């Protein structure tokens, strides 16, 4: 099939060259796996396995305890050997494409995480849901792994740098700006996350412009990149490369089958900006455990999987209503009453699920 040959440039993040400037977000519990990111790598673009909630692979397979059909505490919720088999069956897929993993920085266990996914292959390690100022140190005897912050604000890309440079005697690799129209969760105030002064487009230069001081750190805009011309207008700003979700999420390979029959029928209403055990504002579809909690029939909130710090073990969970485990887990598993589901804000205009394929077609050519 013809496509023109690509005007875009192949983008080196650390050690590590992709053949697109294009990112596939990382996407929990189970969006991400390995046939998604596979054939994303497998097409030039970085593949992002999600290294969170692990255990739930293949309906709990690889895990040494299960609780009330749940993960029992991180060592299985964060299940190392799931892990392995993500990766080993993404590396069927994409060989030597790079891969990257992504880590919230607010789950418990985050270091051996981190260190599992070295082990794993990862040529990259992807980290929001915080400031993730000692990330080398779990990461030191990897070097060869690029590191790379999620932040909101060019505050946030200097005292990272600072305090790496310090400690460390190493900066990032790289930083993804992430925009108030992403999906999951916003590195923004509540009361922040509809206020045009955060737009994508405004914090852009203002992150381009801190990386200066640090020699060019590439930055990758992600945020309701929706088309090429998205990434154009991102690119233009000083954005190095992107990262893209949505428009994944609407994908054949994505590991999350459930999200091929719901995303076609989202209405822009029913995209909504919650509170999360995990402490940042989530951007959620009202359907599932949402419309549990408002019918008053959602589950019982235990804590298993233990999954996150800022929880305490059921306390956050049970002021919001609802456990972010149970609820990503059911999802992956196919759960539509009860499981919790994520969006960016572009997902009402997903109509057709398209391949992997067809999408990094239509994203790159020309
Ligand atoms: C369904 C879904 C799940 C997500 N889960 C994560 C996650 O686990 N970790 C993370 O850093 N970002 C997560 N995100 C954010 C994406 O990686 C990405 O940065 C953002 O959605 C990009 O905006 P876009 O969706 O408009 O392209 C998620 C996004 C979606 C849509
Ligand atoms: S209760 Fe809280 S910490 Fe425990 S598994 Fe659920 S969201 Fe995670
Ligand atoms: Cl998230």
């Amino acid at each position: 099939h013809h496509h023109m040959v690509s005007t875009l440039k192949p983008l080196k993040i650390g050690k590590h060259t992709i053949k697109f400037p294009i990112f596939q977000g990382g996407m929990g519990v189970g969006i991400s796996w390995d046939e998604l990111a596979g054939n994303v790598a497998k097409e030039g673009a970085l593949g992002v396995i999600s290294a969170v909630g692990t255990g739930y692979y293949k309906n709990m397979r690889f895990v040494e305890r299960i609780v009330a059909k749940k993960p029992f505490e991180a060592l299985n919720f964060y299940s190392k050997k799931a892990l392995n088999e993500i990766f080993a069956n993404a590396r069927k897929i994409c060989g030597n494409n790079p891969l990257g993993a992504n880590i919230l920085y607010a789950i418990n266990d985050y270091g051996r995480v981190l260190r599992d996914s070295c082990e794993a292959g990862a040529n990259i390690i992807i980290t929001g849901a915080g400031l993730p100022t000692n990330m080398p140190e779990f990461a030191k005897d990897f070097s060869d792994v690029a590191l790379i912050p999620i932040i909101s604000s060019a505050k946030a890309l200097k005292i990272l740098c600072k305090r790496w440079s310090d400690r460390y005697k190493r900066i990032p690799d790289a930083f993804i700006v992430e925009g108030p129209l992403s999906g999951g969760h916003q590195g923004f105030k509540y009361e922040d996350c509809f206020k045009e002064e955060f737009r994508l487009e405004n914090l852009v230069p203002k992150v381009v412009e801190a990386s200066k001081e640090w020699g060019n750190i590439p930055i990758i805009a992600a945020g309701g990149i929706w088309d090429r011309k998205d990434i154009d207008t991102m690119l233009s700003l000083g954005a190095s490369g992107v990262q893209m979700a949505t428009r994944f999420l609407g994908t054949k390979e994505c590991d999350a089958k459930v999200y091929a029959d719901l995303l076609p029928t989202l209405k822009k209403e029913d995209i909504l900006l919650i509170k999360s055990p995990v402490g940042y504002p989530a951007r959620a579809i009202n359907t599932g455990v949402i419309k549990r909690i408002e019918e008053g029939n959602a589950p019982k909130i235990a804590c298993v999987s233990n999954c996150v710090a800022p929880c305490n073990r059921g306390e956050e969970a049970k002021k919001v209503g609802y456990c972010i485990a149970d609820g990503l887990g059911r999802s992956y598993l196919g759960n539509r009453e009860e499981g919790l589901y994520f969006t960016g804000a572009n997902g009402y205009r997903v109509d057709k699920i398209i391949s992997v394929h067809e999408l990094i077609k239509e994203l790159t050519e020309g």
